């Protein structure tokens, strides 16, 4: 479980363990090093991927971070017209998170469309990663990387919640 | 994976799945109706364990929960005078927590001991369980239910963190 969806390289990122072993988590560290320009040369583009809704996304993300929510919205950013790299001996990678069900569909779903639009292993996009426990634990470790510097939980009907933040 | 570590009884809390299959995990859900007295007949002692550091304790803990991050303290707590039920027909339980390493060690450290008193399967603790991914995911959604109603996550030698909180 090291090489990208079409075989013909090896995972980029420092890969870590999680939920489903299908899926290829990462963790804070690796985004952070990613954002500071870390990968140049390996890692021509980089995409990271809030699949919360808008108003998790507003209340605060990862700086950079896409908000793609919906399936057609990730199929009309990604696949409607591929993005290919200017290098091809450099790669384009996929982040996908969510706030700690939603998330790793989006992953799955991407991979699904990507399949049946290409002739079986390549792919537009072989490097898909799932940053481990979402924008709950990339918050409190890397919060100079989030924008604005707030943390806004998930909504939900039975139980109140409020924007999280500090001096 | 539904009996209690003695075989006698099935675990009275709904668990969860978790990271070790050995350990039988929880949910914030269970650890609030815990609090408000949802389990009187059944369940007559419970005890949330802070295996976090004071100042993270400090910060923002459950209600009601005791800071023992050591094994001596631990082993002070509930082995040097181990604690019985006045109602045998009721149970006593261990709910053990952390940030989201040294949590589930405080579990395994517990057992350990209180099997090396007995003369198996007896325990004096058979129903110990772990609040998945800890204080992180507990504080967002039930606020009112810690105390002060802030989180501060643990300290890192490599990266700065601070107290989160709201209004």
């Amino acid at each position: 479980g090291h090489l990208i969806g079409d075989f013909s390289k090896v995972c980029a990122l420092p890969t870590v363990s999680g939920k489903h072993q299908d899926l290829k988590y990462v963790n804070p560290e690796t985004v952070a090093a990613l954002l500071s320009g870390k990968f140049q040369g390996l890692i021509e583009k980089f995409y990271v991927i809030d699949c919360r809704y808008p108003y998790e996304y507003l209340g605060g993300h990862i700086q950079g971070a896409l908000n793609l929510y919906s399936q057609e919205e990730l199929f009309n950013f990604f696949l409607k017209k591929p993005i290919v790299p200017l290098d091809t001996q450099k790669r384009i990678i996929i982040v996908f998170h969510c706030e700690f069900e939603r998330g790793p569909r989006m992953c799955r779903c991407l991979r699904e469309e990507d399949r049946s639009l290409n002739q079986y292993p390549a792919l537009y996009y072989p490097e898909l990663y799932i940053l481990k426990g979402g924008y709950r634990d990339f918050f409190p470790e890397y919060m100079e990387l989030c924008e604005p510097q707030s943390y806004c939980p998930m909504h939900h009907q039975d139980h109140k919640t409020e924007l999280l933040r500090c001096r």
